[PDB]
């Protein structure tokens, strides 16, 4: 279950070659545009890819999301922007990545998570907005990064999964950025909200 | 709920638009001149704002706060200066914020916080610094910034909430500066401390 | 509490005067020459004293200190260097300090510190190292530092504490460098270690 | 249990020469060529040795490690590749290291390890590849770096240890670099997996 080649060599270097990348841009890092919620090792999960159109080093990069949405408290106060930090692993360190070729970033819809209670039906009624993002300093040119990109819930794909972007050739790895937005769909993805798919989960489990 | 308008646009661009900023002078990251205690539900907080009025984004940010005071040890030792931590995230990781509008930072006055005894009369009669920071990298650039400024006792208004600065136009969002500074009063804010708050919800129940 | 005048003003500048600055050093940040075993609020403490003499503020600023030995594991296998961190504050992010008048730095000697047995005598008669170090960007050209010391097990005062070095005057403070190494002797410090400590308090209560 | 003398001088300046650094191909070797698996202090370990950047000494340094590989999840979705961070001590904050002379990384293989079940067997059918990183500042500068290197299954060393590159003179130490990616065997190593070691308590 590895390719025939290392991806990254001894000197560092990493062995994959970048494929249909377009015009050189002046800001390589890219979000899918858009994002998805599918099964995933028994767990619903919204998920967005990301990437680096080219072969820099993205140093002490990590991820972040917040749900963005206006909020009354209790007392009364009206909240024109409340920041709501939704979990891709702060506490453990996993939202730290290395980032060589696209990666999927994954927030799982647990019952801390505000998504736990949507269905794709509410989601399809919904109008709140995502926010991503990407930081780190890119180590050639010095330059501390901030990607930041959207997706409201009309761009979230519930039942699709990104097209495969990396292939193995005999001596390396290669990207291919054509397939970077793609998703499929996935017709067997539960309908219901994670809170629903835990309790069907608890009922079968006696 | 949400605005009509995305707040950041799928290439990044953040849909916010600055007014009332002022003079060149102006134009970095800034702190309120005050900052409030008031409820936020049902916990009693200590509040402060913090916004960046330049055209550059402030990456990587992150909050700090400290109390300082002297203090006399068990043992006699005279500390000219303890500067003690300010609970505003740092455990779970939400000091770190997301920067584009004016942000509302909150330290609720739990069991843990230097002013979980203090009410209102105790702040009145208090003398106390509180040191607030704001840390980050300037984007696409290796530098970085740190804001610094404070609040005596006598700046912090019990029982305040600040004005918004942040509104819906319908293809964009505005931030009214003149308002950042602005706050409004609560006269239903409690008196007491949060520790007594934490008894009264005993004799509750 | 507080003196009549601010630490910080609302503009951000610390109302601070630094005197007796020996002049014109090749490295701005210093550590106390030595380091002092001391009682601080119950608890037997090793303490050591940093500074800052920097035009600039210290951004993001924080310390370590490790142990320095060379061990043999149960296996037999020879580690030259060993270097064992010593706890002052990671895991709560008070080894994060806002630097502007010296700082005395805290090491707390409970059951999960290195020096939990050590008498003032052990102390005598040992020959470990203490490395210390403060990292931070210099505030004007984001420069990283990285200061280090050390501290033998002879350059260790147990039973002092440093000289007070912050004064306060009518409209500001000022530091008194001419201070920032001195200490001054408390005959009442116990001369056992932390654990003998522990084990009289609890023969105490019980 | 320690040499005659200081390590850090008080003025900050490392008590360390280094000799033997070679012409050697890169200034900007920093990992040792091979990984190793042994026991340390009655746990299975797997190692692998790090050394500070000649040209650029890296300040608020820390590391890290992943287990690079294929899999299909239970639905069926076929991903090509995962990046399993391995524990090198982040959530204490010992991935965090001040780095003099090279330091020998250690992941403890225990019940949360992706190495858990596999015997030097195992590692030798195996084709996994695991990425080894080092990053911090450049000191005395606002510029980052990030060193990267690989060990496939074939080049990590069961019953290895790495051989002493730091060593005693009267007044200073000396990093022998010749040391660097040298090792020896430890036949007394267990050859089954860290599960199996450990249901045997
Ligand atoms: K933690």
């Amino acid at each position: 279950s590895h390719g025939r080649s290392r991806f990254v060599k001894k000197d560092g270097h990493c062995n994959v070659q970048f494929i249909n990348v377009g015009e050189k841009r002046n800001e390589t890092l890219v979000f899918s545009h858009n994002a998805v919620i599918a099964m995933r090792d028994g767990k619903l999960c919204l998920m967005w890819r990301v990437g680096n159109l080219q072969k820099s080093h993205l140093v002490e990069a990590h991820v972040r999301a917040q749900l963005l949405k206006s909020r009354i408290t209790s007392e009364g106060e009206y909240i024109p922007l409340d920041q709501i930090d939704i979990n891709v692993g702060f506490d453990s360190g996993i939202d730290r990545i290395f980032l060589v070729s696209p990666i999927t970033i994954v927030h799982e819809i647990d019952e801390d998570s505000p998504l736990y209670d949507l269905s794709k039906q509410d989601i399809d009624n919904a109008d709140f907005e995502i926010v991503v993002i990407l930081e780190g300093m890119v180590e050639a040119t010095a330059m501390t990064k901030q990607c930041r990109s959207s997706y409201l819930a009309n761009e979230i794909l519930w039942g699709h999964r990104y097209e495969p972007v990396l292939f193995e050739e005999k001596h390396y790895y290669k990207v291919d950025y054509s397939r970077f937005h793609k998703t499929y769909e996935v017709p067997n993805t539960p309908l219901c909200s994670a809170r629903d798919l835990a309790e069907k989960k608890y009922i079968l489990s006696n």
